[PDB]
C-alpha cells in the first residue's frame, strides 16, 4: 500500500492540504509569502503534488519545485527557517489529524528530503 493509500487517500491529502493552509496562514513566520497567492488554486496544486509525492501518482501535473519557488528565494528572503516551518506546520497537521507516528515519519523524510529542499531554496 502507499503512503497516499495508508494515509486514506483523496479525502484524507485533501483534508490535510485544507487544514495545513489553514495553520499556515496564521503563522507569522511564513504567512506572508501567501499574500499574493491565489489559495484555491494553491490548495489544488497542494493536492496534486502530495498524492504524487505519497506515491498516489506516477507524475505531478504542475511546475516543478525550483521554478515554483524561485521568486521567492531571489525577491522574498526565502529561506531555511521558513522551510522547517512550513514541514513543521505539515507534520502538526497530520499529528492533529490523528496520523499514527510512523506514517509522519514518512512524511517528514519526504518534505524534508535534499532533492525537495535543495529545489526549493534554489540552492
Ligand atoms: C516542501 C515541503 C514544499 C512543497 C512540497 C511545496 C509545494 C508547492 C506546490 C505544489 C506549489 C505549486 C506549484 C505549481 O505551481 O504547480 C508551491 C508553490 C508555492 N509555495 Fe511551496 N512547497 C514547499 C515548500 C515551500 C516553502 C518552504 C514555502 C514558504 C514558506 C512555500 C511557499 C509557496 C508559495 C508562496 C507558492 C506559490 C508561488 C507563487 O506562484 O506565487 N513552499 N509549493
Amino acid at each position: 500500500s502507499t503512503l497516499y493509500e495508508k494515509l486514506g487517500g483523496t479525502t484524507a491529502v485533501d483534508l490535510a492540504v485544507d487544514k495545513f493552509y489553514e495553520r499556515v496562514l496564521q503563522d507569522d513566520r511564513i504567512k506572508h509569502f501567501f499574500a499574493d497567492v491565489d489559495m484555491a488554486k494553491q490548495r489544488a496544486h497542494q493536492k496534486a503534488f502530495l498524492t504524487y509525492a505519497f506515491g498516489g501518482t506516477d507524475k505531478y501535473d504542475g511546475r516543478y519545485m525550483r521554478e515554483a519557488h524561485k521568486e521567492l528565494v531571489e525577491n522574498h528572503g526565502l529561506n531555511g527557517e521558513h522551510f522547517d516551518a512550513v514541514a513543521e506546520d505539515l507534520l502538526a497537521t497530520l499529528k492533529e489529524m490523528g496520523v499514527p507516528e510512523d506514517l509522519i515519519a514518512e512524511v517528514a523524510a519526504v518534505a524534508g528530503a535534499p532533492a525537495h529542499k535543495r529545489d526549493v531554496l534554489n540552492q
